[PDB]
């Protein structure tokens, strides 16, 4: 069977991920590498109206005390469902085609983001921003789809000062607090994958939090530097101080989904061509999979092109 | 490996699903009850009250369809969390299809109640967008072997009498919602048969507009998605929504549906449910320790979230 290479470029907005991705794709044949863009049209029109504007306006109104935390949470939660729908549905139809882990791939699919961006990362950052409840973040976590073999995720690194300078270009609003929260969440994500792959057991180390980044290299991180640290919220604890079981099971799901992912870090503090070639070099050490049927390649290729045409900006 | 029989008791609220299941369970059979405590306290405060109050406010014109939908959507996430997390942790223990089972797990509802049925009913009540409904559909967990779902049958008037008796804390007696949820579950049963008999929604889609043996597509859940919000200016369904329907079809086709007549006494309902198990599909578990782990999960869920 032909082989497939799936690469999800993710991380905070504003680093140059979208450009880097298209430049990489521009290098190959329009036949053997396909780009799956951010579903901007779904967010602005198809799924709901101007969802990005809605998210930023909602946080703004909350910050100004014009609406309550409760009002903000219902709006953010619904907005986040809209944000992740194209990702979830694409993952669901792609799933049956992915075989086991496995010369160049017959096909390379480069995605602008993985489902965890909308089902975990942005929801967790909004929780830190006070516009989402930790229970809702964990409900999204419990719904993250099974991690398919060959899930390569490239997260980005960029000094905060450079990031802030880039970000400030312009339904978005310049929110440095949100920028800090999303950078922190993705940093914790990278550490969480490393923690799990180094054999870390959150249930075994939970008590190391009580007293208040590299994804594929380095020593095992402390649990306090992983995503697990975010769920020590009073809302999630029983009178006896322990986490309610319903939430503990959601963390078990988080561990299971992230532990099998192959994570890489891309340095975005360089020119667009530099980012492209650095990613290209990284792509060499990534895991390919076989596909399940002979026609899986053309089918997958058609799905990606249809997705891009219908939902890409 | 030992065998497991999973039975999900589902269908419209107010038929007596909970009462009947209880009388049924009363060591080789465990009951995962309605997670009322999660709904009223752990996940959020009085979610049921929130849901019915919101619809009521919408019906009275005190809030817009838009405001209602964001509330219903967020609330449905809270409602389905216990089912979703339970399915996710149970999944790795389920093996392939397989004497009596070593363990029989009876659940008060399946994840599709909160990720498909109630959202579809609220869409019909004007309080949820169809795009949100399809977003929940896209998140329905893969259907594992041995997914036996028991749905109920009960005449409308009788159902209304029981509904009046079975109101949950914060619930408002809403006959329009009762009709909507009864319609959705009826379409659900028809949809499973439609798919099992080879129906292809893409092939029959034209029948919704252009006017073996199986139900007409117009009598399946697919008909609900001919919603204009999901269509392009030329009337074609956007691909992103067509893909969600492809997911819907894949998830539902392999479920094994059984109809329980609730139009009888609690003891009768209980016995009928027991009668239905002979045709249910059992599976093996994946590890020697799966059974004990499953039991613990079920007991812990009940103790923590059951009423
Ligand atoms: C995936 C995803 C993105 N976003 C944001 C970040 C950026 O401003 C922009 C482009 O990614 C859009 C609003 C979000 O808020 N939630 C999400 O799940
Ligand atoms: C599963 C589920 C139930 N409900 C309702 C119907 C009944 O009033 C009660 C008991 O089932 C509770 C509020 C709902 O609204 N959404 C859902 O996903």
């Amino acid at each position: 069977m032909p082989t497939l290479l799936r690469v999800y470029i993710d991380g905070p907005h504003g680093m140059g991920k979208t450009t880097t991705t298209q430049l990489l794709v521009a290098l190959g044949s329009r036949d053997d590498i396909v780009y799956v863009p951010e579903p901007m049209t779904y967010w602005r029109v198809l799924g709901a109206s101007e969802t990005i504007a809605n998210i930023y306006t909602t946080q703004h109104r909350l910050d100004q005390g014009e609406i309550s935390a409760g009002d903000a949470a219902v709006v953010m939660t619904s907005a986040q469902i809209t944000m992740g729908m194209p990702y979830a549905v694409t993952d669901a139809v792609l799933a049956p085609h992915i075989g086991g882990e496995a010369p160049p791939p017959a096909l390379t699919l480069i995605f602008d983001r993985h489902p965890i961006a909308a089902l975990l990362c942005y929801p967790a950052a909004r929780y830190l921003m006070g516009s989402m409840t930790p229970q809702a973040v964990l409900a999204f976590v419990a719904l993250i789809p099974p991690t398919l073999p060959g899930t390569n995720i490239v997260l980005g690194a960029l000094p905060e000062d450079r990031h802030i300078d880039r970000l400030a270009k312009r339904g978005e609003r310049l929110d440095l607090a949100m920028l800090a929260a999303i950078r922190r969440v993705y940093g914790l994500l990278a550490n969480t994958v490393r923690y799990l792959q180094c054999g870390g057991s959150w249930r075994e180390d939970w008590g190391q939090l009580s007293g208040t980044p590299q994804s594929n290299a380095g020593p095992r991180p402390h649990i306090g530097d992983t995503l697990f640290t975010l769920f020590r919220a009073p809302e999630l604890l029983a009178p006896n101080g322990d986490l309610y079981n319903v939430f503990a099971w959601a963390l078990d799901v988080l561990a299971k989904r992230l532990r099998s992912m192959h994570v890489f870090i891309l340095d975005y503090d360089q020119s667009p061509a530099g980012c492209r070639d650095a990613l290209l070099q990284l792509t060499s050490g990534m895991v390919q999979t076989h596909v399940t049927t002979p026609g899986s390649i053309p089918t997958i290729c058609d799905l990606a092109r249809t997705f891009a045409r219908e939902m890409g900006e």
